[PDB]
């Protein structure tokens, strides 16, 4: 039983989404995806934590006469494609790159019924632009860039400021880590905001606070 | 990772339990084997029935006997290895107030349950006690007078830590208090067993009422 999902306006037509989850031991950590707005079109960037979540979030969308037209899902992990399930349930189109659909289908989980092959791929025919930086957190996250609002959300490849760990990494890749950060800075997106999977919305600077963490973790 | 398992004393071995938490990181969970001769007295279940079987085995292999096990309070956290040693028809105990949360969260029970504010298992092994509400309603500590050992459970915090951890169903305002009531015991202590992070001194004691005396503030 914990506090339910909350979704907040960061941006002209970007909201993020957060849910909570209780860690006996430790306490209260949260998860962040947004919502970008089209006109009276949504798109999901990461699903909630749970498919009690996702359902607050269609509900949140359809309360304000929004279509919810797509999710994206940023790797495999649990706090990125809990609300998979429900989505496909109500023949929402979900995505995610072709990898995080196989390593989905090979742990036996729901996957996504669209999914795309390259390095590059946008959702909502431009609104959001996707790319796979290279492995970090995990072998398959991908990251997406909002033109407009000028957001990169990071997901789980990105730390926020508060934390000095890498945080899981039973499924990283620690010394390629930096290297796939420094690609996402290569693409020289206008960065106004950094969107963390976890923790606290910054600015460019979390990329650097990142590579810092990723070459001490290696060294 | 799977449950470890380490001696701390004479007799009384740390067994920790670990799972992913997919989003955040591995958490880990402490309880504890006491030994008399070869008969075994479980002090919270690891957080799976998986790693309670694993628990079990550990103590079979090394023939001893596992004569009950105590839960020092209702979460799952502490409570999930109960139906297994139900099953297999190992006596299990806790307050008589955990007890009853356990039915009305329609979880599993305990077969056996004291019903005061004190309680001894083994022959004096070991001493429950209630000292009031802090992590939970019900939450108690475990005494043990020969190793001179409190498990303290979530009722206390680690230090290499802040947080008071979750709170959800916490009465954070008698917490410090419950905590002075430990003291009261006036227990000859020189270790004390949180329930997640590491061991530590009776500085754990002191530390813990810091972090209800500024959450209540
Ligand atoms: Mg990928
Ligand atoms: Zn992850
Ligand atoms: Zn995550
Ligand atoms: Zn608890």
């Amino acid at each position: 039983g914990h506090k339910p999902l909350e979704v907040i306006k960061i941006e002209d037509g970007v909201y993020l989404h957060t849910s909570f989850k209780n860690i006996e031991g430790y306490g209260l950590v949260d998860s962040n995806g947004l919502v970008v707005l089209d006109n009276n079109q949504a798109y999901i960037i990461d699903t909630p934590w749970s498919e009690e979540d996702t359902k607050l979030l269609l509900s949140w969308a359809t309360d304000r006469g929004y279509q919810v037209m797509a999710s994206i899902s940023t790797h495999s992990h649990e706090d990125r494609t809990a609300g998979i399930k429900l989505l496909n349930s109500k023949s929402i189109p979900t995505y995610t790159s072709e990898l995080t659909k196989k390593l989905l289908a090979r742990e036996g989980k729901p996957v996504p019924t669209h999914y795309f092959k390259d390095d590059e791929f946008t959702l909502g025919n431009g609104l959001i632009e996707l790319y796979y930086p290279g492995a970090g957190h995990t072998e398959d996250n991908i990251v997406a860039w909002l033109p407009k609002s000028k957001i990169l959300f990071g997901g789980c490849l990105v730390r926020s400021h508060e934390r000095e760990g890498l945080g899981y990494v039973g499924d990283a890749s620690i010394s390629s880590w930096a290297d796939s950060i420094k690609n996402i800075v290569s693409k020289k997106y206008p960065i106004q905001m950094v969107v963390p999977g976890h923790g606290k919305v910054g600015s460019s600077d979390i990329l650097d606070h990142t590579i810092d963490l990723a070459e001490s973790a290696s060294n």
